[PDB]
């Protein structure tokens, strides 16, 4: 029960002081096509 | 545990001294010096 407290505050302790580790479905590389007019809760296009 | 702890002193003591054996995965076939290229994020034959 202890090990899940301390793996709580591990999240909140870890992407504050080594920083980064943004999370979201999304496609990495700069340049992209165009809309978001369908998008949301899918994998595999919608567009590139 | 301490026995992990041995191969951990091991990779850091041998590959200084012993060294060498360096591969990309068997082989360390093709990419010459360096390339600077890639494409979207996926590593083709590229920096392979």
């Amino acid at each position: 029960l202890n090990m899940r407290a301390d793996l709580e505050t591990y999240v909140f302790q870890d992407n504050l002081a080594t920083a980064m580790r943004r999370d979201g479905e999304i496609y990495q590389s700069i340049v992209n096509d165009i809309y978001d007019v369908p998008r949301n809760v899918t994998i595999t296009l919608e567009d590139g």
